[PDB]
């Protein structure tokens, strides 16, 4: 087989909350994709992307506790220090397209993240689902319009 | 840039419907990237296949209309006889990813094409959005269960 599993917590400004299911993830000559089993989302289009620490945990910024913080910002190796979507080698090498909930609040779409090639490159990362969508751009609103960060899943 | 602009119109037993926008094709080191801008659509996941001919124009099959079936079937110049999906090559060349429709019914999530190089590929050929899904598979229901076609629009 060769595929990650990632198990997705919903994220609390306390700590970890519900499970909300599992993304597993699989390697195809055309990139990584991404295939959610995902429940308790709110319909619509989230922003989904790689973030660069093994961590979901929360944390304080500016005197107020973050849901998912201590995840660090999007993946970016390569410091490019721009969001530009999966498409966009010019951009964060995290970004995923974005997660499609359907109506009835779960993910099922598979979603291939053509810039990842194999799963050892998300080994040490996590996994990040946020409040809002995704653009692939830092305009209008900065990292695409994700807001803040819903659910996470640590890989490994 | 290098950008192909096709407008789709709704696929009635009696022949074209309204418009319900277009859908502009770029080239990517990915694929083709399908960027649609779609209104008046049913919620959900929706077939999406490049098919042969570039027509629209209805027929009729053992007694009962058929919309836009003189697009004939799905673009497959290799021959394969099988509907695999977007991530398979021993399928339909034209086998796209699943066309996602928002709860207000417009299509605005780009999607990937990565088995398609050229917009050359597209040329001569029509664009179909059908009423049901694609689980990429020709079980339980030929085709991937997309099923009669809601929508057309030719290339060229
Ligand atoms: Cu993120
Ligand atoms: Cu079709
Ligand atoms: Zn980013
Ligand atoms: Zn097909």
């Amino acid at each position: 087989e060769n595929t990650l599993t990632v198990k997705m917590n919903d994220a609390l400004s306390s700590g970890t909350g519900e499970n909300i299911g599992e993304i597993t993830v699989s390697e195809t000559p055309y990139g990584l994709l991404f295939t959610p089993h995902l429940n308790g989302l709110t319909p619509g289009i989230h922003g989904f992307h790689v973030h660069t620490n093994p961590s979901c945990m929360p944390g304080m910024k500016d005197g107020k506790e973050v849901p998912a913080l201590m995840a660090g910002g999007h993946l970016d190796p390569e410091k490019t220090g721009k969001h530009l979507g999966p498409y966009n080698d010019k951009g964060h090498l995290g970004d995923l397209p974005g997660l499609v909930v359907n109506a009835d609040g779960t993910a099922t779409y598979p979603l291939l993240a053509p810039r990842l090639k194999s799963l050892s490159e998300l080994k040490g990362h996590s996994l990040m689902i946020h409040k809002g969508g995704d653009n692939y751009s830092d305009k209008p609103a900065p990292l695409g319009g994700g807001g803040a960060r819903f659910a996470c899943g640590v890989i490994e």
